[PDB]
Parts: C-alpha cells; structure tokens; sequence
C-alpha cells in the first residue's frame, strides 16, 4: 500500500542522494589536486 | 517499519546535507580554479 510505497521511493530517493554524493566527492577530489598542483607550480 | 521510515527519512537527509555541502564545495572549487587559470 501507501507506506510500503513511501519506504521504496524513499530509499531510491537515497540511492540517487548517494550517487550524486559520490560524483560529487570525486569532483571536490579532482579540483583539489588540480588547485594543489597549480598552487605547488606557484611555489614554483 | 515505522522504524524503518524513520530511520531511511534521517539517512536521506544526512545525504542531502552532504551532497549541499559538498555542492558548495565544487561551487567554490570551480570559482578557485578560474581565478588560478585566468591568472597563469
Ligand atoms: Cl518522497
Ligand atoms: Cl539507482
Ligand atoms: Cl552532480
Ligand atoms: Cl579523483
Ligand atoms: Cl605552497
Ligand atoms: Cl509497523
Ligand atoms: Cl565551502
Ligand atoms: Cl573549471
């Protein structure tokens, strides 16, 4: 019914959050080598 | 299962908090970055 229906699109609204969470962190990860590298190229 | 609902509700917005935070992150990131190029 109703409930078993919320907990499902529930819990697949939560596997997109979580998808989206780790693109994300992989993003963040991939600017801050690239911030790094540019930085240390400063540093010369 | 009421338990259930409760307990998938708080995990989903703990994701959703991360992800605007690190949405934020990537915003901030992109804008560093930018700046850094249009330097060099
Ligand atoms: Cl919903
Ligand atoms: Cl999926
Ligand atoms: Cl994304
Ligand atoms: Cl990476
Ligand atoms: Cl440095
Ligand atoms: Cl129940
Ligand atoms: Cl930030
Ligand atoms: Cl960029």
């Amino acid at each position: 019914g109703g409930m078993k229906n919320l907990i499902a699109e529930l819990l697949f609204k939560l596997a997109q959050k979580e998808e989206e969470s780790k693109e994300l962190s992989a993003q963040v990860e991939a600017l801050e080598i690239i911030v790094t590298a540019m930085l240390r190229n400063m540093a010369q």
